């Protein structure tokens, strides 16, 4: 799966911040500085493992990236699935 747009408040901004920290631990992009998550943010319910997947547009160091994140309900664990950029603005 079910798909839903969510707004860009503190919860979403910390998803954006999470993707940038993870990327900085991987190191395939230059060192990034989190700027902001912008609309639109898609949330997809995941049945197994129970949780959610978020698709985000996040500015970091004034470049625009796409980030995919998984969140497991059982532990509040976050995994960075995808991080590409720069992308065109939505």
């Amino acid at each position: 799966g079910e798909w839903e747009i969510i707004d860009i408040g503190p919860f979403t901004q910390n998803l954006g911040k999470f993707a940038v920290d993870e990327e900085n631990k991987i190191g395939q992009y230059g060192r990034l500085t989190f700027n902001k998550v912008i609309r639109p943010c898609m949330k997809k319910t995941i049945q197994v493992p129970a949780g959610y997947e978020y698709q985000l547009y996040v500015y970091a160091s004034d470049k625009l990236f796409r980030a995919d994140i998984s969140e497991d309900y059982k532990t509040r664990g976050r995994k960075l699935l995808r991080f590409n950029g720069p992308v065109p603005p939505p």
